[PDB]
Order: structure tokens, then C-alpha cells, then sequence
């Protein structure tokens, strides 16, 4: 209509019910075909909101996103444990209060270029750059994870080839706020992101959560509650500079918390990360330059029987927080590992709790290291030969900080006696 | 319908004179719509129910017991009733307003039992865990304290009976988000809580703020505005894992900022703390392995004249933060101690800002202390770190001069900031 | 009747042509039928005032005199109109659009008292204090910068005398979420302010950003994206107590990311601070008691054509970080200094990082300095040049002075925060310790 507010439950001819896709792309449509001038009285392209009233909505045709301002809303994040309910013996289910998630739910019930097996892909090259797409309070659920031949239950694999949101253009001062992703295999993927905001999701029991590719900048991950799972990304960005990721609470069980490749001039700070297995918070391929301060870090093990056994591949001498790159900061944060000495690998190893495995002029200062055998021993600063030139203060005793001292500047925190 | 509900549209009732009646029919018709679990792989999906800009009186308990429930409204309309109520009363015509206002539930509910004084009761047993509930940018007002028999003005006791919501059951993926909370004394409690996020609320003149009760998990209290009263908690929690809680601005009364009982690998970190007392940060019953990092800490004196005798019966011995609890992290804070020192209690005492009661293993470094004697501005001489004898082997750096550490050096890791000069 | 008003659903006027007469007209009604303050506990309750998604012309400003009142949209509608505007003018047809959108409200008000330059302007005084005013994610678009006299093209001048939303009355528990504000002079000024929020706007391509004025205590900035114009604030404050400012990606091209005068115990913690010139964080006239803590500061120089040789005026000497006050904190930060020596001023010099200009008992610890001698050069494409200057770490090392304290500053506390060679200071007078180094 005029006013440019559209209602997926009061669309002309849609069921939303049905296909949510046809009747989303019809909308596109019909604002498109209104908003065709670009300059007229100083305006003509402002854009949409389209609502999605509380409901469970299939998705079977995917929604092509190629104009700016639009707006995507719902009335609920609608979360719920997928994960427990697929635990739960199938006899048991009658009994359960609800076994779906709700909210304003959009069932993704596409087939497995994983930017086809996208709910909602955004992708508009040219000029300007697509730019201020919001999607904010609404649910996305890929319904079942399948067999994928690892011998796991099928739906405790995180695979079926879904992704919630994916941006496959360069993009500026796009939001995603209050959503709710499930059961995707991908929650969302977005490449070339300049001045974009992650802010208050819940994304929670899909493969990877929050993804950041090919390249962005100066955009910001904050105040969401992100669970993964063991081959995937919690959070992941390449070669972004000036990226802030902070007050996030990730929780298992993500292959890392944090993993970025090419990243410089960021800043990881003031978030809670706990995982199941090692390498929680990864700098890679020449990341330089970024601050990781005042993290909370708990590395412990499944307690949960359908994950007993399952993990990341990477044994306990990978680090909690691994380091390829030059002139980092890692600055008060608190590192808690619980491990039993049977569960350490490789067997007989003293696990790593920072590891600098290459870069120079890194410095590390004022972190706080607690092992428990569930004290446990552990290297808490472990500077392979192909780092050197870094500074270590007060985050270990002498014994806890492997290094050659003849190239790195090494202040023991003082000990007891 | 399509799940959404107004308040002032619902037939039955009428939300002026009793929405919980209006709520409580609005879920009624929810359930009796959404009775199947499993249908086209959905069934139960929830709904919004809508609060306009207005007043609405509530005199019955409203029950959620539905997942994917959110209650919305369009304004957190605060006000300070504590300002108006001290007010003397003949000039109350002349003021603009005198309530608060927004889209606002008025609690008119008797003294709870704490449960049953909850304007909102979240209560569900059986399986799952209620999940996915969400209240948001509304106004929850129990309008007046009264009497405590003890005592004051009866404006200005923070006691009523009255809870804004009470979260009985097990929940997960809760959130409460721009709420306005004013005059209840409890304004949220939430019991056995996971992945529960409370964001960017203002949450003032309760007489305590928000609870996080029995137990719970990788929850966070966010961006908040909290003002609390001299009897309450501004932020609890008790039994708590990996609970994040950051981006607040705490400001007074409460008996305390944040207090926590038996809380572990838990991050209290970058919130700007202000208080009028000792106790600001407590963490007892063994809480342990949490960060405690980057905060600013002010303690300095009620200015204000109804309550300017009026605290929380701690002296300043007690420590700004303390700690009862092993391998804790108290790391870059700087705290802003501002104190008459001919009222410093006990007469004749240094004030402490750190203090370990109790534990072992705890890592204190790189914290700020300023402290200053002003009448209710000198340097004033404090103890930046007590270690009491029964906490021990904990490591304390650049936290004061030797002077301003008392601890045992012999079982404690001590280095004192460097001094000025060579 | 209900309190909600649509401004697209309005009997009288037009919002396409004045949004402000529509706004206005709905103000009047709701102070018309909300008259008595004290009616079954109540009568004064506010009310919300919605914004489709459209283009609004606003040319009467909006007065605000109530409590309680919501405008909201449906988009921050943010695009750059800088980027538009150095765009040659023939190849504006072919661009997919040109004007920012979402719920959009072009502000047509003739330049200022600035007050009178605001689109909406919140005022009353007397008793209580106006509260619990929101405004919520729409968009407030200045339209053009005008010419100045300072040489630059007129749409790079950051001068048009028009301000997004201007408080001017003491103030309490306000909240300014989710919002859009492109092309003002001044996005957004409050003065007086109590327990206020600024949280997860989009402030972009403004003169200045966030200024609050007069004086005010128990505030709060958080989760902003901002970035400002040459001569203007990105965060200011002034006489605040108990201030909040975190959690920001403060990017160029403000004279600085957050600048306080008579600012006290108060935090700027754990943002990510982005400037092309120096003088990036300012405490200034007796700040004190303050927190500055896990920041990310980088400094570098601008590489956008347009704007390749403007400048904030200082000099290389400046440092990142001034502070003139007492008793603050200042721990934990990460200073990248990436600069070209050749254009260091003045000639020569040796860039200083950390500045204590006056004051005593400040106490640094545990702050990390990078420096490099880059060149980055400029291009005329703007978020091409802006990305690879953020990603070049390909460097020599830049002697630079982490901390520099000036004689009228003593008794301070300097730890793990440069080298003996790069902390210059009167070791009599501060304690002093060096980083320890091989
Ligand atoms: O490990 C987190 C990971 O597992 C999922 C289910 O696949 O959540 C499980 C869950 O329970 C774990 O945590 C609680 C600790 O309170 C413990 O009692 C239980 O034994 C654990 O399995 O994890 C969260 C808390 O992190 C709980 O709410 C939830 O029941 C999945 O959602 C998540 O990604
Ligand atoms: O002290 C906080 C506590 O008191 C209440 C009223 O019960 O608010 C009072 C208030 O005033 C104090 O701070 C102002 C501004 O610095 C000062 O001028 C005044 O003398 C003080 O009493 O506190 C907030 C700021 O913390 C002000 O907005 C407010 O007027 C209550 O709301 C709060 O929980």
C-alpha cells in the first residue's frame, strides 16, 4: 500500500502458511513497482516493513533481497531446544508441553552454492552499495538436521545445507537484531559488511552462527547469545578491520568461540566463551593488531551423553586462545580449563592455554590462569620458535611461560614461596 | 487470530479497570487455538499482546504458562515517584504530571508468598523448561510503599509486597528488554534461568532491581539503568554459571551494586557502580573463578535530606568489593572512595576498597584506588587490599603501595606499585 | 483515544510536505484529551506516534513538551550521501538510489540560537523534570551541507545549521534508540540530562554527532556506530557525572571520538575508536576520576580523495590520548599509530601517544603502542581506499612517545606502557616503570 507497511498474513492471494517466499518476493515486487524513482521531491526509494504476526510460516521458495531499507520484523525469536527434543525418546513426545519452535517462525523447507539453500538472501551489485536492511525479532528454523554418514544420530550432525540469512553483496549499515535461529546449518552468512550490526540474537543450535566473509569493515557483534556446533563457527570474520566484538555470551559447542582469518585492528573484549573443546578464540593467517581483553574463558567437557565422544579434532596443545599474526594485545582476561588427565590429548600432555605460533611483537600481560583435574599443570604461554620479539607479563609463573628468552621480554608473575 | 491481541481491542474486559483479567482471557483464547503440538510441523507458535500508551490498573495475577509469549508496549514511562512523594503535597497541583506513565500496568495487587504479589507469574512445570517468553518497552508501577513498621515516611521504605515479574519455573531463552520498573520492591525475579537476557531496562525505586534466584546459566545482564533501596539488590544472583554482566550504569540505593552467592565463571565487567555505602560488589558462598574487570566504583554520601541517615548497616571496613571464593580475577577497576572522615566508621579506622575474607588463589591487579575526605577535597589514607588471615595464597600487583596492601607476605604474591622516583 | 497515532492516518495536512505541522497537530490533541494529572491514579500517560516508511519534509519544527511520548519507524534508513554527493552529478541517474530512507524525515528548516535549526526540539520547564521521552528507529536526514568559506565543495563542509534532535530542558530516563541521523550539522544535543540512554543508533556523515551539554549525571552511551565531520564531536560531554561510554564504533571523520570537559568518575571503556587525525580521546578542564580502559584506538591518515589534505588543526605532539586532570585511569589499552613519517607535524617530530598535559595521581598501566611508517596513499573510491588502509600492516617500526607527561603534571603512575625511551617524564616526580624489553 501507500504507506509502504505490509503484513505477510495480509498479503492479496499469499498463504504464508505455505510458501512465506512467494508471498515475501510478492511484496518485493509490488514496493519495487511503486518506489521506481529515485529522485523526485528530494526521495521516491525509502523502502518497507514487512511484518510477520507470530505463527509458523513454511518457506519453500527463497526470498530475494535487492533493495535498500527494508525492513523484516516479527513479534518473537521463538526458541526452543531442538536439540533436547530430538534427545528426547519419540514415546516421550505426547507428554511435552510444545516440541516445535514458535514465535514468528519461518520454517526453511528448501533443499540443501550454499547461497541456494538460503531463507533469505540479500544480493544487489552496483551502485551505491545495498545499504540499512534490517531484520529484527523473528525466528528462522531449518527444522531437522539429516544423516551426513558420520555415524551420529541424524539430527545431532548440524547438516542439511540451510542458511538463515545470507548477504552475498557489499553492503553498509545493515542490522540484525532480537532474532532467534535454530537448526541451521548456517544461521547467518554476510560478505563485504561495512558499519553492519549483529546485536541481541539468539543463535543457537545451528552448524555456524555468525559468519563475516570475504571482507568488511568497521561493523560490530555485540550482546548476542550464540551456541554452534563441532565443525562450525561460533563467530567467524575475514579480513575485517576495525571489527568490535564484545558482551556476547557463546556457549557450546562450536568447533572455536571465535576464529578469525586476516583480521586486523578488531577488538574481542568483555565476552563470556565456553567451550567443549580447544581452540576457543583463534587469530590466523597474519591477524595483527587486535585487542582480546577481559574475556571470560571456560574450556570443560560435554557433560551431555549424545555429544560424549564428539569434538573439534584439535588436542589440548592447540591453546584456548591460538595466535598466527604480529602486534596483538591480550589483556586481562580470565582463563578457567577443567580437564581430567584420562581426557587429554595427546596422552600424558600438558595443555595449552595461549599459544603464539607465529608473528612478532605481540603482548600479552596481567591474564589470569586457573586448571583444575576434575590443580591440573598448564603451559599458560606456550611461544612456539617462529613467534618471537613478543612481551609476557604477569600471566604465569616462570614454569607456566614456554619461550625462548634470549627474543621475547619475560615478566614471571611473582609467586607465593 | 493471526496471533496478536491489543488490550484495549480484546471484548472481554476491560484493561482500565482490570487487565490481568484481559491478559489472562486474551492467553485463554491462545491455548484454546493452539491445542495441538505437532501439526504441519508447528502447533503452538504463541502470540504478541499489545499494550497502547495508557493506564491500565491491574487487580488480577496474570499467569503465563505458554512458550513464545511476548507483551509489548510503546513507552518504559518512568518518572521518580520517590521526587513527587517528597514533594510536600500542596505543591503537587502546580506539577506538570505527578505518575508515571507510557504504556503502564498500575500494580493493585495485595502483599504477597512472595509469588502472589507478581503482577506477571511465569509458572509451568513438566517438560520442557517454558522458553522464549519476552516483555518488552512497557511500564510495570506499584505506585506507592507503605508502612514497614520501622518506620520513615512510608513513601520512601521500599516496601509494598508488590513484584513487576516473578519467574517461578525453570526457563530458558527468556528476555526483558526496555522495560520502565518503578515502586515495586522487587521489581524481576527470575528463578533457574538459562540463556536469559535482561537488556537495556530502567529498573529505579524498586526495592530491589533484579534477581536471579535457585540457580542458572550462560545468562547476561545488560545496559541496564539500576537504582535499588537501602534494604535490596540492585543486581543478584545466586548459583549462577557463566553469567555476563556488563554495560550496566548502577546507581544508588541499594544495599548493594551486584551480590552474588555461590556464582562461578561468571564475568562482572565494564559497568559504572555507584553507591552511598560499603558492599558495593559481594561475592560470598564460594563464588568463584569470575572476572571482576574494568568496572568504575564510586562510594560517596547521600546528598539527599530524606534519606541522608539512612544505609545499609555496613561499615567502612566492610571493602567496596569483597570476596569470599577461590581464583577470582579483580583486574583494571578503578575505584573512587569519597568519605567524611570524621564519620568513617568505626571511629579511628582506615577504609578498605579490596577485601578477601576468604579463599585461595584469587589474582587482584592493575586497580586504581582515589580517595578523598570531603564534608557531607584532601587525599585520604586507605587500605587498597585487606587480605583477611583466612583467605591465602592469592597474588596481588600494582593494587596499592605496601602501605595501602595489608596481607601476610609469606603466603600471599605481593607486588606493590612502584613508588615515585628512582 | 488509544494513544497511538499513525502520522500517515492524520485528517489534516500532508506529512510528504511538513511532517512537523502533522507531529504537531497530534502533540495538541494528546495535551487536549490528557489534561488532568491525577484521575484513578493517572491521566497523563503519553502516548506513540508511528512513521511508516516514506520521505517527510519537515519544515515546522516539532516542540515536545510532554512526557512519555514515543516517535518510532521502521528503518534508520541510513545511506552515505557523502559518498552521492562526490559522485560526479551526470552519473547520479544510474545509481540504484541517492537519498537515504527507511521512516524519513528531511529536515527543512532554515540554519538557527541552533535550537532553532533542531527538526525536534524538547523543552519545558518548571516541575517535574520532562521524562521518559523516546525516539526510536527512524531517520533524520539533513539533505545538503552548504557553502562555508573554507574552500572544500559545499557537501563536504559538514555546515548546514540543522540538528536532528535538540533537548534544551533538564531531563530524565530518556532513551534514543535504533535511530538513522545523515547530513546535520548537529545530530543530536542534550542538554541537562539524567539517567539518559543512547544506545545502537546510526550517527554517520553529521558535524557533530553526541554532544551533551549544560552538565548531567548517570548517562549512558552505548552499541553506537558514529562518525563525524572535521570540525565537529563524534561523543562530547560536559560537567557529566557517572557517564557510560561503551561498547561504540566511533569511525572517521570527527575532530575526535570522544572529547569531555569537566567530565568526573566516569568510564569510556571497551570501544573502538577510529580517527585520521590526532587528539582522538580529550579529557579536558579538570577531568578527573575517570576510566579509560580496553579501547581500541587507531590513528591513521585519511585516504579518500575528497578529503586528503583537511585536518582537526593539531599537530603529531598532540597525542591520541590528552588528559588535564586528576586521578584517572587509563589501563589496558591497544594504540595503532600508522602513519607516514614524511607528513608527521611538525617536521620531524616524534608522534606522542599518551599525553598528560596536567593534573596529578593519574595512573596508565599496561597499554600496548604499535607504531609503523606507512604509506597509504589515497584514491577517489571511498570504501575501497577505506578498507585496504584498514588492512595494510605492511611496515618499518615509527619511534614514537607512548607517554609523554608535561611538567605541569606529577605525582602520576606509569606502568607497562612504553619503554624508558619512550616514556618522557620527570622520573623524580612520577613513578615510573619501563616495559620490560630484550
Ligand atoms: O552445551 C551447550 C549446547 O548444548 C545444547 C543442546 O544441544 O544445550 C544444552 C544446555 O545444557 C547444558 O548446560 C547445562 C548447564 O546449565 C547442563 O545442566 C547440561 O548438562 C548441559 O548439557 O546448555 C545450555 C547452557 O549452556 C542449557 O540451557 C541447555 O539445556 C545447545 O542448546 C547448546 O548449543
Ligand atoms: O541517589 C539515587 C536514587 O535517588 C533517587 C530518588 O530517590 O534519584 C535521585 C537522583 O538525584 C541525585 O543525583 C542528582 C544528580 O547528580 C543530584 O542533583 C541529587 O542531589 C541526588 O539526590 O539520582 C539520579 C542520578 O543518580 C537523578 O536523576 C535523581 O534526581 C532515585 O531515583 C535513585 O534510585
Amino acid at each position: 500500500p501507500s504507506n509502504n507497511r505490509y503484513d505477510v498474513t495480509e498479503w492479496p492471494a499469499g498463504n504464508p502458511a505455505k510458501d512465506i517466499g512467494e508471498v515475501i518476493n510478492s511484496i518485493i515486487a509490488d514496493i519495487k513497482a511503486r518506489q521506481g524513482a529515485a529522485d523526485v521531491d528530494d526521495g521516491g526509494k525509502p523502502g518497507a516493513v514487512i511484518y510477520l504476526p507470530p505463527g509458523d510460516y513454511h518457506l519453500r521458495t527463497q526470498v530475494l533481497i535487492d533493495i535498500s531499507f527494508l525492513r523484516i520484523e516479527g513479534s518473537g525469536h521463538g526458541f526452543t531446544s531442538s536439540s533436547i527434543r530430538f534427545n528426547v525418546p519419540e514415546e516421550e513426545w505426547p507428554d511435552l508441553h510444545e516440541l516445535w519452535p514458535g514465535g514468528s517462525r519461518v520454517i526453511v523447507d528448501l533443499p540443501a552454492d550454499s547461497a541456494a539453500g538460503a531463507a533469505f538472501l540479500v544480493a544487489r551489485e552496483g551502485s551505491p552499495r545495498i545499504s540499512s536492511v534490517e531484520f529484527s525479532n523473528f525466528c528462522i528454523d531449518g527444522l531437522h538436521f539429516t544423516a551426513d554418514g558420520s555415524g551420529r544420530h541424524p539430527e545431532n550432525t548440524y547438516a542439511n545445507g540451510k542458511t538463515g540469512i545470507h548477504v552475498a553483496s557489499a553492503n553498509d549499515s545493515f542490522r540484525v537484531t532480537d532474532m532467534g535461529f535454530v537448526y541451521l546449518e548456517n544461521a547467518l552468512t554476510i560478505h563485504k559488511a561495512d558499519a553492519l550490526s549483529i546485536h541481541h540474537n539468539f543463535i543457537a543450535e545451528c552448524g555456524s552462527c555468525i559468519e563475516l566473509r570475504g571482507w568488511g569493515q568497521a561493523s560490530k557483534i555485540t550482546d548476542n547469545l550464540v551456541g554452534a556446533g563441532p565443525r562450525g563457527h561460533s563467530i567467524y570474520a575475514e579480513n575485517h578491520g576495525g571489527l568490535l566484538v564484545t558482551a556476547n555470551n557463546v556457549f557450546p559447542r562450536g568447533a572455536s568461540s571465535v576464529h578469525f582469518k586476516g583480521v586486523t585492528r578488531s577488538s574481542v573484549t568483555n565476552n563470556r566463551l565456553h567451550a567443549f573443546y580447544p581452540g576457543m578464540v583463534r587469530l590466523e593467517e597474519n591477524s595483527s593488531e587486535n585487542l582480546v581483553a577481559t574475556n571470560h574463558f571456560l574450556r570443560d567437557h560435554e557433560p551431555w551423553t549424545p555429544f560424549f565422544g564428539v569434538d573439534n579434532g584439535l588436542d589440548d596443545l592447540t591453546g584456548l586462545l591460538s595466535i598466527s599474526g604480529n602486534n596483538n594485545s591480550v589483556i586481562g582476561n580470565h582463563f578457567s580449563e577443567v580437564v581430567d588427565a584420562n581426557e587429554i590429548r595427546p596422552e600424558g600432555a600438558t595443555p595449552v592455554i595461549i599459544r603464539l605460533t607465529a608473528g612478532t611483537g605481540n603482548f600479552v600481560s596481567t591474564n589470569h590462569v586457573v586448571a583444575m583435574d576434575v590443580d591440573l599443570a598448564v603451559t599458560a604461554v606456550l611461544v612456539d620458535p617462529g613467534s618471537a620479539r613478543n612481551t609476557i607479563l604477569d600471566s604465569g609463573s616462570d614454569t607456566q611461560v614456554v619461550a625462548d628468552r634470549a627474543v621475547n621480554a619475560i615478566r614471571a608473575t611473582p609467586t607465593v614461596g
